[PDB]
């Protein structure tokens, strides 16, 4: 077992889904190293502060961040049920002993850890929600100029172009970069709180000196690279921190469900495909991508619900829901921008599919054209409508009476009615006048919107 | 190793939470050892209704059922991007005999839905027990504790006292409920059977040259072998997604019942009146709640994956599943298996209750004062205003002094209550509050309880 | 006016949505009615059983609500209980000081909440079978239709439209055998008391338990049910009102799938709503979005449950008021639009028939070697000749968005000349569609009819 | 009547709960007034660009914005089965030199989106408010209380001492990320504007003859009269309904933060050591808070819901769901911030009970002070000698229900001499309350303070 041994449960999310880089930071290794390196910070700016830490102490702390007993603490957690002093045991056997943890409340390094992890899987998102934007705004470039069939109700409207619809997806994943980027900037660090949030024992620490206890928590929150602590906790940083990011995850499962449904059903369409030669091809990476995005939506519940029930300085009923919805949230929204990348790279568009749809949808929206130029020829608006309304009458019933083609353009040639117009009649149903300013739309929002959110992630000259 | 190299992420409910037993109906090994056996019990019965299948190969199949290459089927899924035909490649390594026809005439769903519903029914007789175990210790406990007088809250607030056991049958009631909701979804599950790719069965209708009844029986004679009472007539490529629905809710429905009971036992420990197996922190309480809450949380995954089932079915149900099916179960093993170990050591502290009676009971003695002293040729009017003032002075040494309720020794020195003095042991015993609490008690066991276990 | 003035905000499941019947069931009237009904039931059981009581200006003044007096008394007491027994108190004088003789709120609050539960129920039953009724001649009629199968939304194994049908009829019939099953099992809170002890009533048979049991039995035989709890706190658990909601939750679900179907059904012109060019199916659209706001709801009534502390906090009250009266209002008008779906529901032939046209072909390369075997041919090179046919046919419709010419392809290939004769009765879409329309004939003789003969 | 007879539902959100001014924006003399205000900055954007539309008709759609025919409305609709088309021709009915420019190049969406736009910023601007007010309160009583210490909780348990003021912050933070996020969402809320039936704008350009300049501008200037700095660029029919999910998730997160603090206070009621404002006493506000907190955190499953399955550039299964959702979130929200601000008005403290409760737990809680103490003593020894008391004044209050006697064991105990001395001061619980106080005043001077000086009036 690297995932374990298949004669247990393994999560599909570590087993099946997620990126190797993502699984890590959701590991046992990369949460204890955490810790460990929480209590080197700690001692650290305790030396700084006075405390009597010794220069040797805080090398060998260093030089022992990765060196973990797995097996050691798993039979020192069993002996004591308890996994911090189960860990202090641990790196003090390795270590700087007596002066590990001092002062600090449990809460130090497993709150604190769970912030960093937080905010390093949002770093793990970002570029991947920005790689996809940029693969699809260029495809919606590329196609920006393309027509094709648009819908409302999924039935037949006026024209868009596939470049243009593509925008839609675009949009909404934009406002999910920038609702992931706002949540993992303005996210705080609990510092240094105490067991009820109070800093009562620093301060005791630092025999009744205020300002040290101000500057520890200044300083082991700039060492662990956060701008902001916060000033008010109980013994954990606020459970609405929860919500806010679990709601942002959710939203963005929302988008990509939207956006992976209309891929198929373009799909069944014959449209738009996959990125690749058989005949029937099956959308199953946006089929997979809806499945998972649903269950990012559902886990919104999780801590909404727990923070509604934290009672006073805080109650213990959130540590198990957290371990399996915060970690299981972004295995998810990982795995589904993996797909997606996957997905956007080389999106197969089948050019004459679309414009035979065309073909027999637009006569039907083409008929106000028809009567406009008729009535530019002199003739009656009034006897065209009803003339025209009549032809299209009876070409929508031979298509589902009959199963035939649409023969409207047929019935107004063969209609003398229809003389002054018949030479127009190519030009009036070409489907390029039909499709509005959706490419200029297309050319607008990129230049306007998309490529400077982009900008930060670019990662040719003149000369 | 057995879980995992600490350098992934490795599920809580595997590794800290959920019985091995639990673990073992959602592993890998018995899913795929399922598949195998759901091939041999196909072919078994296709051989039986004539199709060419020698007894060599079936005696292969059943000699590897358990041998399952998860090397190389994990190579073959990378190869053919798809896990059931890398299953069946893979099983026609380890039975080249065999090889052409396992899966014969079946689609993908026949070992994946199949299995899932044995899965499922399994898991939910792994529960039913567990269920019937906590119930039958709290049943004992609430006989042994009916009449034991206890404060009562409405609002968190003090009223009607009832009895330490009385309130406990609260607990077991809404349990029993979902030992009968778990045991109905267990019964009425329905076996998918042998349906084909559309649910149409025509890959079998050929197979067997236009024989309508070889199909059904087919359908019945795989059903008969996995242990179910019945099949679906009518199903897509998958048994209907409504059935997720039906499970995870009854699942659901059960995290609330624990969640409230483990909310007030929480509370129970704050007060010092019960405590789980000098700061002792009721930490068992707290994990069922929150495991309970992940299980109400994921009935919307089941709601969602039917609502936009398309046809004859869309694989937007499958990453999901993987999932939810899984994690509820584990998830209400985990509580079950707390909740036994609760419900085995609750500690009562009577010393505590009765002190906290005595603190607020005088409160809610008032009315039986007031007809104790009519009855003994009082007025109504003037002993309600009586006790209304010395009520109000003891009510503001409670709450403005922070003091102990004076209530029945400022009765007691008072001469207008000359004529209760005698009676007011007798008018304040908490006893005589507690309604029909105890019989209720005995009621609710003999009637409905006892006979709901009988069976366990 | 009837739904208020325009100048406030007003529910749209009254205002647009529901039907009157629904809507006159959570209404203020028949709430208030009942509390009455209540009242009267409790007189008679408590002068049955001895009581000082002689009833009849109580059944005069069941409907003779003063709304005015009762808000007055509200805004006044600031509990809604104690204001309509102030206010029938007024109007009945010759009973005024025998209302609610012994009871908690809860008498009335809680066991009319029950009653309303009760019939909306009764309201959805009929309903929901009248649709699968239905369903069900439209299944038969179109039972041998073939139809193009769909699974990930692509061309799949022919089904028939009536085929496709029993999918959504079957899920239907779980709700009703689901809605049946919760209606018949709900219990009534009866008499109770303000914590569940019956302390009150007690003392007012004088220590009688025999005549509190019997009063209990008496009021619930009066509200028409067959069982109360012997089990409460104030109010009936609130994991009853689970039960309840996750039942239309799971409706919604099938509701929605349904409609999502016809929907796509809709886009590819092979089914219409009933009687612009553009035909639009705005009922399945409107009952996937209700349905969807009745899988929401489900939520409330698991958290509220899973919060409520001891004999029970009034954390519960207003979440109710909302979500119980929208649920069930919201499945009403569900149901009647589907209902309204159902009834001219179109099909087009001519376009089904034209897309199986277009893609059976590829399905039927299988049957056509078969054919060229039994012709005494190679399957292996009947294969190698009939890929490449397929991917020119393949071409024309991907590549150039023509019509599938395979069939003719075949026909003017020299090759094929032994089946020639024979592709006409090869490519009868009849003989693709298994064995759905025996399954259709299965089903409703098995199952639909006999779940539905009670209802004629 | 006004809110409806009693013979049919009446929603409580309407007829028992929110304040009149959030009834009203969700009322339907706000919403139609809102379309023909959204139809006359129309047809008066297109007059200045050029489209045959006359002075006259656009005095006459003034003139008669507020002049809504209800029962013609309703007429109309049972006949057309369309909701804007009635009300189109209920308008052009009061305007009939108007009548046929009304609504000129616009989809349906042009006037209901819009309309819900405003609706939603007009909502949000409502309880923003509202939620200050709160703060205020609490931070009034907050700095009050900052000093008085009451007992810690943890599992509910015992645990090192707080204040009343200091706990009070947790409540006041969250209700800050609260006030933050709604006005987030308000400003960046963005107008659909004027976008045709797909989104392309294929009407307007044909009434502009091609001219993109005009459309673009004609966009700008409907965006500009309904008072939004931004318009969307990119719709389909209609504005994404991602927008819903951001204004419904950002309630629900306040419904979190309300159904904590009402919870804290409820558990403190049953205490006695605090309780809402004016023997037994119910916490029912904060009871009702809970319950519709919880409603709102429900509701947020429709919006994530509707979103994703919406196909294409839209499809009508979005509608009845949010006429629901939409307005109930909001009601709903407005009922729990009107609430909030009674029970932050006046919040009763009762120190005597928050002070014997410290006396009962504190002494255990004393024990690693009173060892320091000690040690010039013996660390092992005290902390033996020490831990035998307090099993006997644990039993004391458990198995025997009795007060705790910890402080008069070590008292009495003669190995203790060197410290009775000291005893009361051991045990003066301001020094047990850590930095609680000072927390307070930097959190009000620093996070609150700046925060509500916008809303000063
Ligand atoms: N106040 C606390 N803060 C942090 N961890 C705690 C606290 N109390 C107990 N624990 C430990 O945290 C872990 C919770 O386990 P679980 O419920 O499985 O998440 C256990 O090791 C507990 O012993
Ligand atoms: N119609 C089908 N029935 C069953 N399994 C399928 C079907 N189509 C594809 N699969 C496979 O199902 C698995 C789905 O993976 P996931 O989406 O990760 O659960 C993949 O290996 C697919 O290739
Ligand atoms: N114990 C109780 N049982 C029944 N109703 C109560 C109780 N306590 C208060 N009420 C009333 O229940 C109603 C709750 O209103 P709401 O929270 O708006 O549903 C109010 O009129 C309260 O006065
Ligand atoms: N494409 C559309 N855009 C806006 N409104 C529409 C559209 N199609 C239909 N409607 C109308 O929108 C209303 C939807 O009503 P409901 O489904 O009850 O919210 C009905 O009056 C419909 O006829
Ligand atoms: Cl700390
Ligand atoms: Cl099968
Ligand atoms: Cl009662
Ligand atoms: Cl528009």
């Amino acid at each position: 077992g690297d995932h374990g041994s298949p004669d247990s449960y393994r999560s599909p999310l570590a087993s099946r889904y997620a990126s190797p880089e993502m699984c890590f930071v959701f590991s046992d290794r990369y949460k204890f190293r955490t810790w460990r390196q929480l209590w080197l910070w700690l001692a650290e700016a305790e030396q700084t502060l006075g405390l009597p830490i010794t220069d040797e102490q805080i090398r060998e702390m260093k030089s022992n961040l990765e060196n973990i007993d797995f097996k050691m603490a798993a039979e020192e957690e069993k002996r004591l049920r308890h996994d911090v002093m189960a860990h202090v045991h641990t790196f003090g056997h390795c270590c700087a002993a007596g002066i590990i943890h001092l002062g600090a409340t449990s809460c130090y390094v497993g709150d604190n850890t769970d912030l960093i992890i937080l905010r390093n899987a949002l770093d793990l998102l970002l570029p991947k929600l920005a790689r996809v934007i940029s693969r699809l705004a260029d495809f919606a470039k590329e196609r920006a100029s393309l027509p094709t069939l648009g819908f409302t109700h999924f039935q037949p409207a006026q024209l868009t172009t596939v470049g243009k619809r593509c925008c839609l997806w675009i949009q909404d994943l934009c406002m999910d970069l920038q609702n992931l980027k706002r949540v993992r900037d303005d996210l705080r660090f609990r510092g240094v709180k105490g067991t009820t949030g109070t800093q009562a024992s620093f301060l005791q620490l630092f025999e009744g000196d205020d300002h040290k206890v101000e500057q520890l928590d200044k300083m082991v929150t700039e060492k662990a690279g956060f701008k902001r602590a916060f000033i008010i906790t109980g013994q954990t940083y606020t459970r609405k921190v929860d919500i806010e990011v679990l709601s942002v995850l959710a939203s963005l499962g929302a988008s990509v469900h939207k956006i992976c449904t209309d891929i198929r059903l373009l799909a069944n369409l014959k449209e738009m495909e996959e990125p690749f030669m058989p005949y029937k091809r099956n959308p199953m990476r946006s089929e997979r991508c809806c499945s998972l995005a649903r269950h990012l939506m559902t886990l919104v519940m999780d801590p909404l619900q727990t923070a509604s029930v934290q009672w006073f300085e805080r109650t213990l009923d959130d540590s198990a829901n957290r371990r399996i919805c915060l970690a299981e949230a972004f295995l998810t929204a990982d795995t589904i921008l993996n797909t997606l990348q996957n997905i956007s790279e080389g999106l197969v568009v089948y050019p004459k599919v679309i414009e035979r749809r065309i073909r027999q949808e637009l006569p039907f929206m083409a008929t106000e054209n028809i009567i406009m130029a008729m009535v530019k020829a002199g003739g009656s608006r009034q006897d065209c409508h009803e003339k025209i309304r009549v032809l299209s009458q009876q070409a929508a019933s031979v298509v589902k009476q009959e199963g035939g083609d649409n023969d409207l353009i047929e019935r107004i040639q063969v209609d003398a009615y229809f003389s002054p117009i018949h030479s127009q009649l190519d030009h009036l149903l070409d489907p390029s006048s039909f499709t509005g300013r959706a490419s200029q739309q297309v050319q607008r929002f990129l230049e306007e919107e998309v490529y400077p959110l982009l900008k930060p992630y670019e990662s040719v000259k003149a000369e």
